[PDB]
C-alpha cells in the first residue's frame, strides 16, 4: 500500500511524461527490447526490427508505446484502486500475449530508467522509490490474476 505522499511523487513525474507520451514510449520499448531481447520475440508485429535505428524509425512501435503508456497512466492515476483496469490487461497478457510476470519486471526497470533520464529533477531517490512501489503493486496485482488463471508458473 503506497502512502498519499508516495502517490504524489509518482503522479508528479507521471504528469511530466504525459507531455511527450510517444517519445517516452519509444525509449521505454527500445530499452526493453535491447536489454531483454526475449521480449521482442513476443511481438510478431516487431520481431523484424534488428537494430536500434530500425526501432526508432518504426511508427508502429511508437504507436504501441503510446498504447502502453496510456494504459499504465490510467492505472497509476487510480492510486491502487485499479481492479477495473487491470482485469482486462492481465487476462490478455496471460492468455493471449503469453507474457511472463518477469517481463513485467523488465519493462518496469525500463520505465524507471527512462524517467530518470528524462526527468531527473522530478525523479530523485524519493520518487524513484515511490515509482518502484507503484510498479511493484501493478505486478503484484497482475500476478494474482495470472495465478487465478493458471499462468503464474
Ligand atoms: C507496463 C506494462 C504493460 C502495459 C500497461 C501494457 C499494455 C498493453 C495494451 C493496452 C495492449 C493492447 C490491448 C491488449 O491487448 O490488452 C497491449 C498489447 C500487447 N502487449 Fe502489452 N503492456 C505491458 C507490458 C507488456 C510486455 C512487457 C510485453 C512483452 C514483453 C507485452 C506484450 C504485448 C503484446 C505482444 C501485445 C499485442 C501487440 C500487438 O500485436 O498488437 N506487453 N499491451
Amino acid at each position: 500500500v503506497l502512502s498519499e505522499g508516495e502517490w504524489q511523487l509518482v503522479l508528479h513525474v507521471w504528469a511530466k511524461v504525459e507531455a511527450d507520451v510517444a517519445g517516452h514510449g519509444q525509449d521505454i520499448l527500445i530499452r526493453l527490447f535491447k536489454s531483454h531481447p526475449e521480449t521482442l520475440e513476443k511481438f510478431d508485429r516487431f520481431k523484424h526490427l534488428k537494430t536500434e535505428a530500425e526501432m526508432k524509425a518504426s511508427e508502429d512501435l511508437k504507436k504501441h508505446g503510446v498504447t502502453v503508456l496510456t494504459a499504465l497512466g490510467a492505472i497509476l492515476k487510480k492510486k491502487g484502486h485499479h481492479e477495473a483496469e487491470l482485469k482486462p490487461l492481465a487476462q490478455s497478457h496471460a492468455t493471449k500475449h503469453k507474457i511472463p510476470i518477469k517481463y513485467l519486471e523488465f519493462i518496469s526497470e525500463a520505465i524507471i530508467h527512462v524517467l530518470h533520464s528524462r526527468h531527473p529533477g522530478d525523479f530523485g531517490a524519493d520518487a524513484q522509490g515511490a515509482m518502484n512501489k507503484a510498479l511493484e503493486l501493478f505486478r503484484k496485482d497482475i500476478a494474482a490474476k495470472y495465478k487465478e488463471l493458471g499462468y503464474q508458473g
